[PDB]
């Protein structure tokens, strides 16, 4: 897909076929109103990879990163030399006294994937962003194999393009109340199941609700700098339904497996054809 900063799309013609890639590297250094961002962290991800695709094919599985012992920085690696580090906080723009909660190896592993994805639309296509957030986002959340990535770990079954199926209540007021917790508070049917994933396994379906780090990134990042505390209000909401879910679960997954199994066997819900039901698109 044509880049087009520093005037690349003519610029570019002063350039073999072979240093391309090279000289965006070199022009994307030269040139990187305004509002301040705080995005060095973030970028590092999408970097590093750029770094491990230079390297001999033989090489490559060397270039990897984990996280420190209290996973909160991750740690780029090239075999066992820590070339560089990033603190999550400082990957989030969240203001450093904000809870993160941990993360399986899995959740991890996707938010990486988000960040990389996040960090080369801000590399190579900042324009993106000149217009605004949701421009950014649309690019992130549209994104194929993030999409993908997402509904693999989360709905493995369920393909991203499922259609939605119709709403159908059978829930008394007490278990809309249950779960008005996974949702802000509200039931709304159209928007409830958002953050929830499933899979069957052995015969019983298992429902999950989307990582906070994870929906906070697709869904309520901002990389200006200004509004830190900002950001951190997001996380900290999509931290308390994760912890409500989680102290209820017992009860609130009885519900969705009632709801799974009349919704032929989704949670991707809509009513008169207008579903945000969806993990993300």
């Amino acid at each position: 897909k044509a880049i087009h900063m520093g005037g690349w799309d003519k610029v570019q013609d002063h350039f073999r076929a072979e240093k391309k890639d090279h000289a965006l590297e070199v022009l994307h250094s030269i040139i990187h109103g305004e509002m301040e961002v705080n995005v060095e962290d973030i970028n590092k991800i999408y970097a590093f990879k750029r770094l491990q695709h230079l390297a001999c094919p033989a090489h490559q599985d060397l270039f990897t990163i984990k996280m420190d012992a209290s996973q909160t920085q991750f740690l780029l690696m090239v075999g066992d030399t820590v070339i560089s580090q990033s603190n999550i906080k400082d990957i989030l723009n969240i203001s450093d006294d904000a809870v993160i909660e941990s993360m399986s190896r899995e959740e991890r592993q996707l938010f990486l994937q988000i960040c990389e994805v996040i960090g080369s639309k801000m590399t190579w296509h900042p324009e993106l962003l000149q217009e605004s957030i949701s421009t950014l986002r649309k690019e992130v959340t549209g994104n194929a194999q993030i999409k993908t990535a997402v509904y693999e770990m989360m709905r493995p079954a369920e393909a991203p393009d499922h259609p939605l199926v119709e709403w159908q209540d059978s829930l008394t007021a007490d278990e809309k109340s249950m779960l008005a917790c996974i949702n802000a508070g509200n039931f709304e049917p159209t928007t409830q199941f958002c953050k929830i994933g499933y899979q069957e396994v052995q015969g019983e379906v298992a429902f999950s609700m989307m990582h906070p780090c994870i929906s906070y990134l697709l869904h309520s990042y901002s990389p200006f700098s200004e509004f830190k505390p900002t950001n951190s209000g997001f996380l900290k909401k999509l931290n308390q339904d994760y912890n409500d879910y989680h102290a209820k679960k017992m009860f609130i997954d009885v519900i969705l497996e009632k709801l799974y199994l009349t919704h032929e066997r989704s949670l991707h819900i809509g009513k008169d054809g207008c579903s945000r039901n969806i993990l993300l698109t």
